């Protein structure tokens, strides 16, 4: 009962043209789309791109492939995929999208008596996600994913999500493979765009990203905090030890300078000030200000020692208090 | 006696459709799989991927290729591989899998009178291995390898290991080419998954990895240990040498700070504290604490020299003892 | 009413040769071109290349595809693109240009009764943009984009912009994805070139680029400015503290030296002096000159203390004034 | 006299099946192989791979292509290469081997009356060469190159070198393009391997590599030697200059620490001690030991100055002598 | 008058075999070659490769494509390129050569009544240029470019430049895109090579390269010069300031050491001494020698102060003079 299937396949192909869409000149082709994200890949800030692997599924109705037989379903493989007409779907923001070939071309194609068709297609999309690094690292990003049609305007092909929007897009629980982000949720929608040729249908999915802090705390914030504390120790050393206090001030200032260079090496070369830069700038003033206090004190330690000694003791208390007060404002404002 | 073989090949192809599986509508196709890992490639922690080269072998029974002749075996090459039906096997976790082309496409195909078939296929799979770096570097990882079918549910195609599981997967003795891991052993199993289309068969193989220590000992642990010892030398210097003791404390603190930055450059940017980070943090306190002791001593060396001198001598003994005691707890706990 | 279209397509292909241009031996083929830049990619100074993604559109008239039927337009896909003749357009400066393949080959083809044709083609061009880094970073660049024909001289194929030049090239408002440049505007034009074979038509588009400053201010300029200020603090320290003033001078000089090396690491290895190099050179003299003043003062502080003390006080005022005066000339000259 | 050749080619192809080896069921096919290495590419220690470009030549006898005519030789190109049967040769250790395509596919094929055939094939093999870095950099490596057959066991296809082994493999005098190795010589041999399918023939070629020293001398050895000499200068400074001697000891110790980190950055992350590591470890003790001597001397310079002064003078002589004595043992042992 | 051309093309292909060269068994095919270098790409010292883009043109006479008609020329495209016989030209030293595909395959093909043919082919060749870095950076290099035939010996195919050698190779004025080299000129020639198969014709073109200095002056030479000057300032400081002079000597020595490591990071790991290395070695002695002078002076400043003071003053003059004298010899010898 196998040769019976062979005759059915041969008959449908004969008299069938793959260069023409179903319902041409009679109606408008309607396509139902569903998605399942297997893994959300890493996000590269420098390249403003993210990698995503999905099992894209599409469905459309064709009246030219109707048949009757013992079975109502015809499981198949990539061999027959190119023999019939399929939509020229593309991703608008996809810089470079490539499919999978080995071990076998990941494709499927099924047909039913009523003309319903199914066409799954594994993909690996390296899309582009622009990001505004104004509140970095306390920033939230919305990386989109837009897919539609190239040569078929809305008057011919229209894409609509199957069933409700809740089940339209599915993300695996373990599919979040981000080392510096949290996948809060997803949103979907539809819209139209206008060009010279005509209107087109756009299906859009947005992923809400919440960055996870903790890597920069151990990398930039803590060294800056400890460096500031190191300089303040000089305030507890007697003035006559000019050389000893000089070493503390000079080393700390250079240490802060090199940290700023190192921090931005991996960060994108954005031409504006981020939140982290302001924190380093404030820490720079504290260490720099302490050095000035020593120089001013050392210059009047002879004529009027009383004022110099009074300032030194006062500095021990004022400086730590201001640093602690500033931190609460900085963290509370951003974490609220 | 060569043209006799030519007629046999031509006859089988005629009347044979490669788009339909054997036993369609009559039974369920059964596939027997065996593997031989030639080389386990390097594991990239940053990319969470590992490279593996295997000689994948598959076997299935087809009743449409039966023949009789002088020979019961028909050795062949890649030429006839695409002329018949082969399963659309794929790797679920394979990010990007590509076969080999030169010098000649590495493929084979053999047939027997009873319909038994053999299809070997060399492969180079760059799979993805998620890892939890909580006990790093004293961590054990289990990198999996899942392969199955794309368009053929369990009702049609089922994969089962040939013979026992012991001989199902073979790893060469010299095939372990890991510079920072040990290949302890392997495990295999089977499971099913459910999706919209239907149930599918999953064949899984797990590799147990035990990291080898010794690279980080010479890179991070030892410099931290020697840096701590350097600071303690200051306790054996007289107080009046304020400048000399200042150099020891400042240089050591900055040395520890830069080591932390350097260590995590190669390590993945995990947003949580590893075991190595805690060790560096403890070493940071020791050098930092020593600097505080000098500052406190230098501030009361005049009013009450007796207490300052007593503290200095006590510090020489307490500090080394605590560092030695802590090391035993750290190493014993992780190495046990 | 679908099979009617099938007959039309078959008839046109028969008797139609794709190896010959329309109007061969009768007239000169005329092509109308329009462009829409979806995104202007990043500019790599080291590689002197920039990436651009466009939706290139072309139009030409052919008398061999005329037909009459219910519809005056025949939307199609990549299937029929290769079946007919299309110009062998190429980019002269394109080092490596590749099209898009997945999810479907991004191409379109439409025909009309009068013979008018449309052929859109998505592209990603990695062109080369030579740049003269003489006023870097205060520099303006004009990256061109030249496209024409390879084997068809001007006597056969001529390219002309459609409608006016204003609408010939369109750039999306959000298509400017440059992190270190501003897209001021665009210009277009036409020209001819002469070679051994004959004359050819050239269509050129130029993009005016204005670099955005602010990344180098936080990276190179500010550390140099703060480093100079650090050295001048030594002028407020008494001469007897020889060791203390030595630390300031030595550390600052080495700090400037390493900044110069770090700055040019990312910058292209141009064999001539840039504007930034001169700024660093001036800052080098200030810190170096201060060290010389201390050495000269320390060498005559005994024989004639009066002159040494007078010079030290004068240095406190002259040095800051000159640095401030120089900055106004440097910034005003370049920013004007 | 050109059409005469055309008839000969057409006749041979008709009735000739490329899917069957010559002498099938009658004898065992014998293949003669010769090689000419155009250039031995660079060896990447990190990737344990080396690149080699060769002009591989193969020869086998087929009785199905016999002909008679004016010429006994038929020079041809890649066009006819795929029309006949060729062995499915492959490289066992080749991770990723690709041929050359432009300007024209580099292939050749010649036939003679007796059935002798020639098939040259340019190749670029990126093989894998495991190396044991125990005597690094005084190490000798033997990178192999194994090639055989995939689907044809020894009972069907056997590879044997043509003529003697001396002329079997040829390496160009200028083909050695190694910047850190010397190509001492080559060796060849044959062996069999056993698998599930059956026995296979293996043809192996080994290249003997002798590393050239001189890059590491200027990079690691000399800085370590000069750093040790710098510390010993402190022994010629009076004890009262506590600060001056402190700077020498601290700077040298940190300098050695950073050199160890820098040296292993390029070197593979081997989890065992190399010869170079031991040399750095010995140098670490010398500088570290000198610092301890100063601390111990400074702690008893008051109670018993005589012993402290005596030790200081003795250290000036003992330390340099031991360093010189150790170097002779280290270099002589490895260079002998 | 278009169908007339169609008949001509069809007739020529019929009865024409592309697997046989023209004049087979009657004469020797002669090929005329001309080149036009559009852009000389960057030269990578580490990889010993350079990229070049050319418009290669070839010409040969075939008597099997003669025709008569209204036009004596048949402009065409890549469609007919593969339908006829073309030489299997290849580049001997080309590691990896690839052609251009988009927007259209860059190829052309023209035919004339007498049988003359033209075949242009755009190319991007990543050739290999061995270089001897003995006088680096004052070195001159001659990167060659060899092209010939693979399967056609001299007895069948011979390559000869068209017209004179002056016009044989053309380089655009703006085609020199080298950031660290000057394109002085070009030379061409012919030669034969002998192998097992037979003699072959070689066409060679050499490009003379003169490196441009100025990048290394700002990177390595100047920091070394300024570092030496910094150390000499210590000679103008009184002996009693032991700590101050110690800082100058130690910092300068370490600064020179790190510069040597940094300089060779980008430079190829050549296992022999370059000219730049000797310059750094001389600078190393000057700073190192100054430190020794201070140590020796400080050790005898009590017993015989007169000799120590006399040496210190003499050092101020001798050391600067020797450094200036050495520079003239170094620069004059290499720049002459
Ligand atoms: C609005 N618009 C145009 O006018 C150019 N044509 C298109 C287009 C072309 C084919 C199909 C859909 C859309 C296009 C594509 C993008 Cl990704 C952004 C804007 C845009
Ligand atoms: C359970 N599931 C789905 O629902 C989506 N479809 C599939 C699938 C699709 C085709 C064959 C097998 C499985 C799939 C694939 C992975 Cl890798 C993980 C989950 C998953
Ligand atoms: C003027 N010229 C030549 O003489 C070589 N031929 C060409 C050419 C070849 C085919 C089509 C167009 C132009 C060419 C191409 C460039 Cl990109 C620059 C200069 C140049
Ligand atoms: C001994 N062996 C096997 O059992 C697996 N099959 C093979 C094989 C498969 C086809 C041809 C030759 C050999 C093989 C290949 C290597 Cl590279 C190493 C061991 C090994
Ligand atoms: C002299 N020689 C040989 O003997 C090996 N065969 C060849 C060859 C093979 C085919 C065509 C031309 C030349 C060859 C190629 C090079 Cl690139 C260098 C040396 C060499
Ligand atoms: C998009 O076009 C379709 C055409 O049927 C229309 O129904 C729909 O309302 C449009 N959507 C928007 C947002 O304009
Ligand atoms: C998987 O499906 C097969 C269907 O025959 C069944 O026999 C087997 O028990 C299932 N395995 C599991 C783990 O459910
Ligand atoms: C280019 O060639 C065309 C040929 O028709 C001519 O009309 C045009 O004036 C030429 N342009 C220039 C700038 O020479
Ligand atoms: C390999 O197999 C062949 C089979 O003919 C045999 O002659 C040869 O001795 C074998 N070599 C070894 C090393 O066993
Ligand atoms: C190369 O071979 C040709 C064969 O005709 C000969 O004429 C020519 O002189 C040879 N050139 C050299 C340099 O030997």
């Amino acid at each position: 009962n196998i040769t019976i299937f062979t005759r059915i396949l041969d008959g449908l192909l004969d008299g069938y043209d793959n260069r023409l869409r179903p319902g041409l000149g009679e109606r408008i082709t309607q396509v139902r789309t569903d998605m399942y994200v297997n893994s959300f890949g890493p996000v590269s800030d420098t390249e403003m791109e993210y990698t995503i692997d999905i099992f894209f599924a599409q469905t459309w109705k064709d009246e030219r492939l109707r048949f009757k037989g013992p079975m109502q379903r015809l499981p198949l493989n990539n061999l027959l995929a190119s023999k019939i007409w399929t939509p020229d779907t593309f991703f608008h923001n996809g810089k470079k999208s490539f499919a999978h070939w080995m071990t076998t071309p990941n494709r499927m194609l099924r047909i039913w008596n009523d003309g319903r068709v199914l066409y799954t297609l594994r993909l690996t999309i390296s899309a582009e996600c622009p990001m505004d690094l104004e509140d970095f690292p306390m920033d939230e990003q919305n990386c989109p994913l837009k897919f539609g049609s190239y040569a078929y305007p809305n008057s011919e092909v229209v894409y609509v999500w199957t069933n409700g929007s809740t089940k339209s897009v599915v993300v695996a629980e373990d599919g979040s493979r981000l080392n510096q982000y949290h996948l809060m949720g997803q949103t979907v929608g539809t819209e139209n765009i206008s060009t010279s040729t005509g209107e087109y249908t756009i299906m859009t999915a947005h992923f809400h990203l919440k960055r996870k802090i903790g890597y920069f705390v151990i990398q930039t914030y803590l060294p800056c905090i400890m460096t500031v504390i190191l300089s303040q120790v000089s305030f507890w050393l007697n003035r006559e030890s000019v050389a000893a206090r000089t070493v503390f001030g000079v080393t700390t200032v250079l240490t802060m300078t090199t940290l700023s260079i190192s921090a931005r090496n991996s960060l994108p070369k954005v031409a504006y000030a981020t939140a982290m830069d302001w924190f380093i700038a404030v820490c720079y003033a504290f260490v720099f200000s302490a050095l000035l206090e020593f120089a001013f004190v050392n210059y009047i330690t002879k004529s009027q020692p009383a004022r110099a000694a009074k300032i030194d003791k006062m500095s021990r208390i004022v400086f730590p208090i201001l640093f602690g007060t500033f931190n609460l404002v900085y963290w509370a404002t951003y974490l609220n």
